[PDB]
């Protein structure tokens, strides 16, 4: 984080044609301190201070910090084996990827509590049982009965909810947010 | 396609400050014909001709044609239920999404024929049996044994191959390219 | 175009697990015809036909066609020297449209609005003084040397300052 | 920053099915502390600590922090008027760095190279004549009014034409 910030900070400062002294003057620091940050010593900078640094450099904290990181072994990562979520493999190389095996333990559609929508698309596959899906306007939603083997796609932000089909006991589906 | 091209063409032409006559002069057409295209009559234009139109407008055919389209019902789309691929739900709103249930009928790892890699990331989940996965350099690859319930992530372009574990008969996995 | 399409078609087809025959039936074509397109023989396909091919493959025409192309000389392109005088453009950055605009009207009371662009815009006052209007509009009198940024979709108009005759701006859309 | 982080933290946490206690244990914090961060009280978290929070949540610090912000006035920002004279910039388009460069060296034999930028660059010769070098370099003598495009990462240098004293360019990085 500190090494990444060090590199990114120096890139942005040079990009806006500021020297150490110029940047220091806008941040209540000495140019020696800014030089220190560009040397990896920014580790203890606060979120608040980071916001100010991003601001004077006309950018975001995100632009001054390193990407999530690489946790892959030559391109891949493997994970061994009302609602219980069994989280599947995730990776910093694709942060929005959140795959899950969901056991649905309520078979009363009236218990379907709607989301407000997701950032990111979602793919679903019914592994066991039958699912009663609802989506859209929670006040008056669309509905579908998804039997085992059915597959579904839910676009970003579309609110949804589901339970197992009425009186069918329980259902299991795999849900992949990407 | 014609209506979309009509709108996009007129947008680009105006964006580069060209009038009908100017654009027509670069394409061996009359300005009336270009006006016609911007009126939805470009339907019979050839791929070759489209390439030339994109070229003189300093852009790509893609920039002059409409996006894939919307096949969703209020945000969602549902599909009812050596290798056999059972294609799951797809959508033009997320073209790169290609989910599959793969039945692996060869349990001889020596039969694993490597890919050359995918455009797009890939999430996998072993539904049945045990999978013998290989990835990377086909000449000397990485390998892992994925039992039922295991989940895996393969980064874009990483070549891979798989069969069921030696002498285990057959395996089944769900593979989601996104 | 034909060769780029041949490569992208094959890739997409393989991507959706379709063999020549599978794709051909959906289009009402023979499998040899599809093989021919992937052999670079798709040059005469019409826009409408491309739309059908993209549709059955669940994608766009753009996803099956090559990028703009490269017109740079080792990464560079140069151009030697209301009236629009178009500056250098490149297929490597299509949305870049730099211009030298001659503003020949100096009656702000009669400026006309450009309902907004798709894309941001950077401007620099080359000569004279400009009277800019945007967004009961927001306004600004801008002397030579002044610079400005206009966000995508923001409507705006320009005129030379009241009775100053004319002015020049550099406008860079990107 | 604190409020943006509070919102993004909660969203990401919910996204990975973690309740306050689940996230707190991984960080060696109490669940009340996490609740406090989502209550906008994360202002004093250090860069290193943010790195740990992002790590356990399998994302980047950037994904948990707000966008640059808005400094426009109804979509517009203006700026009234080798030496770099910085023109208008905006947090709504951070990579836009327009400049008026005073080229005070007129000995091409002694130009020095900028090993390439991250991002494209558009240039326009304001005054005098420029001697550009890029990429045994490629070269070009550019009179006033000439314009040019330099693709990302392409090394380049500028000097006024041999013995012409000085020149001025407008360089727009985007
Ligand atoms: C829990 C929420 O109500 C449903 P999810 O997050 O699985 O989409
Ligand atoms: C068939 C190829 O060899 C493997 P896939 O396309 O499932 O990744
Ligand atoms: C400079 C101006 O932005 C040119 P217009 O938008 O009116 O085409
Ligand atoms: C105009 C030039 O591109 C400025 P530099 O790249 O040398 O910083
Ligand atoms: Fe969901
Ligand atoms: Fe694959
Ligand atoms: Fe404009
Ligand atoms: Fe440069």
């Amino acid at each position: 984080a500190s090494t990444g910030f060090a590199e990114l900070l120096k890139d942005r400062r040079e990009q806006v044609k500021m020297d150490h002294a110029a940047l220091a003057s806008l941040l209540g620091e000495t140019p020696e301190t800014v030089a220190a940050w560009e040397n990896g010593e920014g580790g203890e900078l606060t979120l608040t201070q980071l916001g100010r640094i991003a601001h004077v450099l006309g950018t975001s904290i995100g632009a001054l910090t390193p990407p999530a990181g690489n946790d892959l072994d030559d391109g891949v990562i493997i994970q061994m084996p009302y609602y219980v979520y069994n989280c599947l493999v995730r990776t910093k190389r694709a942060p929005s990827l959140v795959p899950l095996v969901v056991d649905v333990l309520t078979d009363n559609p009236d218990d379907a509590k709607f989301n407000s929508g997701h950032a990111g698309n979602e793919f679903l596959f019914v592994l066991e049982g039958e699912i009663h899906m609802k989506w859209g306007d929670k006040e008056n939603p669309k509905e579908a009965l998804l039997p085992t083997g059915a597959s579904m796609f839910v676009e970003e932000h579309v609110p949804h909810a589901f339970t197992a089909a009425k009186g069918t006991g329980s259902a299991k589906l795999i849900a992949v947010n990407f």
